[PDB]
DNA sequence: ATTTCGC
RNA sequence: UGAGCGAAAUU
């Protein structure tokens, strides 16, 4: 990275690449021969440029353990080898499958801008927002060398995009990629299939790829469905977290118990999935023409040689399995596992356990599909069934060994049965889920997910005892290492704690800060901002309040994509949180008892509204779909009119004298609604509580849970406000 | 620019 | 070593 930071070096460099362009430019050969031609003479170039500047300035398959340097090579080749041989062939049985169930097809709007063609301002946003600092490629140029020598290379790459989409071929190349070996988190080095594979690609197949993944995923919102959370952009992990938890308290408090929740575990997802099927998969979802002509193109003959201790290994074929490290290998995966996903969904044989007038049947990730099931001696089996199916279709395989399940049953004898057929290992206290051990029993969470929280914090604090740093260092080390540990288990579970649990953590982190001392400044004056002096010194309960609170946000939204707000279980009139948020407070209804989520953030967005000393109920930002004009008899026709004239708030309809007329639009939508309707708008209008309850400035309380219609930064900002009022 | 988590 | 997607926090 040094060398490409020098001025000569780089003019050098300039004129090189500009001759080079200007002096062959001949029809014999294409524009990939030539970019390779291109990519040898750099690397030759930087060789002498680097040389100029120096100048100036594991077990065998038999188990047992060898440590032979050639024995080792040959056997993890050959593993890996075997991993990417077996390719499908039965075509004609992979269209049965297809056509046997529904998928979302695309519009004509969307595939035409698909295959718009590439222009020079797709990649000056792809180029500028590459991340820097990171390995080479194969070949061995780095990001930022595309970064800075940006001036010249798009519109020359331009070019070979357009041969790239005019013929169909890539350079060979593109092709080449480099595996190496890691050790996994958490499992013996013994065993040959412990290892994690990392390929690395070229820049510039990454930039293609990046590309390409930007245009898919600006449609990847339509093509699947919202069960799915893992790579979809503005989805979080908790929204399964939250909704597993609501169907385990359901489970807990039916009193008929045949239900089971099985996690089920892929086997090498990604390298398990068949080329041939996702091709014809993404040709049946109505991407057809240009961009499937590229895409194919790019899975035609890709290549990967395994590096070890600095050896270059020969190469093998990849015939299966998508590439990891492609930016666009996930949004493949997903659209493939969406299949798997309708086939269960569609299926009636595979029966979901029922949360009042909304039915869950599976939850999924990127591989973490769990699916609850109710009457699991023929759901289970009809569940592996199909995923037998799916799996002789597509190669997508199951380690059943590592798949925990919960049973929930109340006859001994019939439990029986079920363990002994289902080959899954039914677990009985705990089951692992993104960090977050879902206890079989609800009132067990706090036991079994915030106690070894503060263990693990006991036995860290003790790690660091030793680093002879300034306590402003010690407090950084707080900030980026345990904060965000206590703040993902907030969001994955903000229930009610004792104020023991945060009493015992601020004491350990204040022995942590001051290192075995006593306090040496205020602490009120050093949890004050950056401005006031202080260092921002982190209130555990503040987090704890923001993140409690923030469910507000999605109670104002009502967004229809996600599902875990509806799971509550209520054996009282139907959904309650959409009309609590800037609403009429309703009387004679009195939740909790079966809450275990949202009775509890309700009532500290009451303590914290009461603490602003501003009413609640009556605000500029109210809805027109409020209970607070249908409590009244209207027309629902009507709202929608204004809905799609003027807006949604309560203020831009019209209040005292500017009922419904306030811009020559409104004036000419006046007669457009009911007159019986209007009667009664004005009436409700011309009170003067009214008047100046929604007339006035919105306070940035307000602002933060209405008028912004994005998550990024809801707990920062939540928090700043907190830190502000306490 | 950096950190953590999930995969 | 050490790559990709997504989410969160500090400046
Ligand atoms: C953890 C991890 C996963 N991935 C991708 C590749 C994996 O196929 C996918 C999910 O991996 P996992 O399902 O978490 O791991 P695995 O199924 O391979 O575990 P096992 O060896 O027991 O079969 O996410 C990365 O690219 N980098 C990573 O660091
Ligand atoms: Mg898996």
């Amino acid at each position: 990275n040094l060398l490409l930071n020098d001025y000569w070096v780089h003019n050098e460099m300039k004129a090189e690449i500009k001759m080079f362009f200007e002096t062959n430019e001949n029809k014999d050969t294409t524009y990939q021969n030539l970019w390779d031609a291109f990519k040898a003479v750099c690397r030759g170039k930087f060789i002498a440029l680097n040389a100029y500047k120096r100048k100036q300035e594991i077990k065998n398959d038999k188990g047992d353990i060898t440590t032979d340097p050639t024995e080792i090579q040959t056997t993890i080749r050959e593993y890996y080898k075997h991993l990417y041989a077996n390719k499908l062939e039965n075509l004609e049985e992979m269209d049965t499958f297809l056509d046997t169930y529904t998928l979302p097809r695309l519009n004509q709007e969307e595939v035409e801008s698909l295959n718009r063609p590439i222009t020079g301002s797709e990649i000056v946003a792809i180029i500028n927002s590459l991340p820097t600092k990171k390995s080479p490629g194969p070949d061995g140029f780095t990001a930022e060398f595309y970064q800075r020598y940006k001036e010249e290379l798009v519109p020359f790459l331009l070019k070979l995009f357009q041969s790239i989409e005019k013929e169909g071929i890539l350079p060979n190349s593109f092709y080449e990629a480099s595996i190496i070996l890691i050790p996994k988190p958490g499992r013996d080095t013994t065993k040959k299939e412990n290892f994690r594979p990392i390929s690395l690609m070229n820049i510039d197949a990454k930039i293609l790829n990046k590309i390409l993944a930007n245009r898919i995923q600006q449609h990847i919102k339509k093509l699947i469905h919202h069960d799915q959370v893992g790579f979809i952009p503005g989805m979080q992990g908790w929204f399964n977290i939250r909704k597993s938890i609501n169907v385990i308290q359901h489970i807990n408090r039916a009193k008929d118990k045949n239900h089971v929740i099985i996690s089920i575990d892929a086997e090498k997802a990604f390298d398990k999935i068949q080329q041939p099927f996702m091709l014809k998969t993404l040709n049946k979802l109505g991407i057809d023409g240009m961009y499937l002509k590229i895409i194919r193109a790019i899975y035609d003959k890709p290549t990967a040689n395994i590096i070890l201790n600095g050896q270059k290994l020969e190469a093998f074929p990849l015939k299966t399995g998508t590439r990891q490290g492609c930016p666009l290998s996930p949004l493949l995966f997903n659209i493939v596992l969406e299949v798997l996903a309708r086939a269960i969904r569609q299926e009636k044989e595979i029966k979901g356990i029922q949360l009042g007038k909304e039915e869950v049947k599976l939850s999924l990730f990127a591989d973490d599909m769990i699916v609850y099931l109710e009457n699991p001696i023929v759901s289970a089996q009809n569940l592996l069934k199909l995923i037998s199916n799916f799996s002789k279709v597509s190669g997508y395989k199951i380690n059943v060994q590592k798949s925990q399940a919960f049973l929930y049953n109340n006859n001994r004898q019939t439990e029986s049965q079920i363990m002994g057929e289902l080959p899954f290992t039914i677990a009985s206290k705990r089951i692992k889920y993104l960090g977050i051990q879902l206890t079989r029993d609800v009132k067990d969470l706090f036991k079994e997910n915030y106690k070894p929280l503060l263990k693990e914090i006991k036995e860290d604090t003790n790690k660091w005892k030793n680093i002879p740093c300034s306590w402003v260092g010690r407090i950084n080390i707080v900030k980026m290492a345990i904060l965000p540990k206590v703040i993902y288990r907030f969001n994955a579970i903000p229930i009610k704690l004792p104020m023991t649990f945060f009493t015992e953590l601020e004491k350990t982190t204040l022995k942590f800060i001051w290192n075995q001392k006593r306090a040496r400044i205020a602490k009120s004056i050093l949890s004050q901002k950056n401005k006031a002096g202080g260092i921002t010194l982190p209130d555990f309960k503040l987090y704890y309040k923001a993140t409690v609170t923030k469910t507000a946000w999605y109670w104002y939204q009502n967004r229809d994509i996600d599902q875990w707000n509806r799971t509550e279980p209520s054996e009282i009139m139907p959904h309650i949180y959409n009309y609590l948020i800037f609403d009429k407070p309703e009387k004679n209804k009195q939740w909790g008892k079966d809450s275990l989520l949202n009775k509890w953030c309700w009532e500290n967005w009451l303590a914290i509204c009461r603490k602003l000393k501003l009413d609640p109920f009556l605000t500029p930002y109210t809805k027109i779909n409020s209970r607070w004009i249908k409590d009244l008899n209207v027309k629902p026709k009507t709202i929608k009119t204004l809905e799609e004239n003027l807006g949604i708030t309560i203020q831009d309809i019209g209040v005292g004298k500017d009922f419904m007329s306030k811009t020559p639009k409104a004036m000419a939508t006046k007669d457009k609604i009911d007159k019986w309707d209007l009667i009664k708008l004005k009436s409700f209008c011309t009170a003067k509580e009214t008047t100046i309850r929604v007339n006035r400035q919105p306070t940035t309380w307000e602002k933060i849970f209405a008028t912004y219609s994005s998550d990024k930064g809801l707990i920062s900002r939540i928090y700043n406000e907190l830190k502000q009022i306490y």
